[PDB]
């Protein structure tokens, strides 16, 4: 069933389109505009917990979108609540991470945060150096690689759909989701000469532990500040605030 996985690829490429929240045209274009050194001081001099509501409120809503890319994936509302729910607590701040590469501009070191580039001490309020040094880090290994939109597309796709995450229920029905998704994504590199790319996915764990160490840093924070959230998943969110 060739057409089968080109079918697949166009699938995962439009949910990918729909939920990207900006187009890499727009992210590329906006590269030249830098927030000053007068509007850095201001991030700067705002409170800890004001930042930290502008930061969690902008990874809820990557979060939300990251959910609706998955319900949009061919398969994944077939899957069971519960499979659903392990694969989105467990892959989908983990596809966030792996989506800020787009904003990230290598050449200067910054990201593109709430209309304008800024480097790593824009966030210097939230007192967590060393969690966004590692963000940075990680975005800034991820831009070498010239991620094309079907590669992040597919790749995230893969990031979510892992028969591994412990706690399914329908372990071969995630199988049979991944292994097709898995070869959309090899014969996608194969077709645009792109295979070259797979020795220099970030290897495994090294995402897990990012992600590990990004969600207990939130956890904290709403533990100690908890903000309000417009909540649409109610069984997801069940499983990650209380
Ligand atoms: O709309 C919903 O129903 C809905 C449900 C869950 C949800 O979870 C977000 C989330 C957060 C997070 C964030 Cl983004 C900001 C502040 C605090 C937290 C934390 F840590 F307290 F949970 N951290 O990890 C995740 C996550 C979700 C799936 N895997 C990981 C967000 C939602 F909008």
């Amino acid at each position: 069933s060739l057409t089968e996985i080109e079918h697949l690829v166009q699938s995962v490429c439009k949910s990918y389109r729909e939920t990207c929240q900006l187009r890499l045209e727009d992210l590329l274009r906006q590269r030249s505009n830098i927030f000053s050194r007068e509007e850095v001081t201001g991030y700067q001099r705002k409170s800890m917990w004001e930042m930290w509501e502008r930061c969690a409120h902008h990874l809820t809503e990557a979060i939300q979108y990251v959910v609706e890319f998955a319900k949009r994936l061919s398969g994944f509302m077939e899957l069971c609540q519960n499979d659903q729910i392990v694969l989105l607590k467990a892959g989908a701040m983990e596809v966030v991470l792996v989506r800020m590469c787009r904003a990230y501009n290598a050449d200067n070191r910054t990201v593109f945060f709430e209309g304008k580039y800024g480097g790593m001490e824009l966030f210097r309020a939230l007192g967590c150096s060393e969690l966004i040094s590692s963000i940075f880090d990680f975005s800034h290994s991820l831009s070498a690689l010239h991620f094309s939109e079907d590669e992040i597309a597919l790749y995230t796709a893969l990031v979510l759909i892992n028969a591994h995450r412990p706690g399914l229920q329908e372990k071969r029905k995630v199988e049979q989701l991944q292994y097709n998704l898995e070869l959309a994504f090899h014969h996608h590199l194969h077709k645009t000469h792109r295979q070259s790319i797979l020795a220099k996915l970030p290897p495994k764990g090294k995402l897990r532990s990012l992600c590990s160490q990004h969600v207990e840093r939130l956890q904290i924070f709403q533990h100690l500040h908890p903000i309000v959230v417009q909540a649409a998943f109610p069984p997801l969110y069940k499983e990650l605030f209380s």
